[PDB]
């Protein structure tokens, strides 16, 4: 409600004003804005949801199909695995204190060369929980019978599916 | 000492009231430091294993470094001795 209030406040129409102008592919910057965009499409998504829990429905369903970002989920799960085996690492070395790991090992090696193969233009620019956005649209769907909400259901299943499975 | 701690577990057991590969494992411990001459078993050293663990955390740390042969000693070493 601060995150929303800013964006209401110092944009209260589409991001689209600043994209023309700059990131148009006018100036190395253009990566950043969608980040921005994105962000406020995260938002825009919780609005709906909030409103749930007909008249915006897929006229404006059909702007978050960009905010999927697939290449961009990658990223999180690597994180996220990365943090917990760290973490896991720092449980290990508190039971030595007090007192699996090949195929640990295999995934920090994979998860670093899948995080070193994406551009500093995902790493370097922040971006809303993909999988969380999935999930949120998911409760949307199953709220609306026989809607099915054409493939963007199944590419957020997909998504949802492949990476951050637990 | 964790074979130490589990008969006298057992003992307290039998007051209040495993042991062929335990006694295999005790004679492969007690041949095993008899193996070893005077000078590793007198003077100390730091835990080898947490230095390993605290190496492959620092590893962790940097992508792509890999260590080179340094984090597969670590590895082997953590992978072949004190497994829990």
């Amino acid at each position: 409600t601060i995150m929303q209030e800013v964006y209401s406040a110092f944009l209260p129409d589409g991001c689209d004003h600043l994209r023309d102008k700059l990131g148009d592919h006018q100036s190395p910057a253009t990566p950043a804005f969608k980040s921005l965009e994105a962000f406020f499409l995260y938002g825009r998504l919780y609005e709906f949801w909030w409103s749930l829990s007909t008249e915006e429905g897929e006229r404006m369903l059909s702007t978050f199909k960009e905010l999927f970002s697939e290449k961009h989920a990658s990223l999180q799960n690597s994180q996220r695995t990365v943090a917990e085996v760290q973490e896991t690492l720092a449980e290990m070395i508190r039971q030595h204190q007090k007192s699996s790991l090949p195929e640990l090992t295999k995934r920090l090696t994979e998860a670093n060369q899948r995080m070193a193969k994406f551009p500093e233009s995902i790493k370097a620019w922040p971006f809303p929980d993909v999988l969380e956005c999935c999930l949120v649209l998911l409760l949307i769907r199953s709220h609306f019978p026989g809607c099915l909400a054409q493939e963007m259901q199944q590419q957020a299943q997909e998504l949802l599916q492949k990476y951050g499975n637990t």
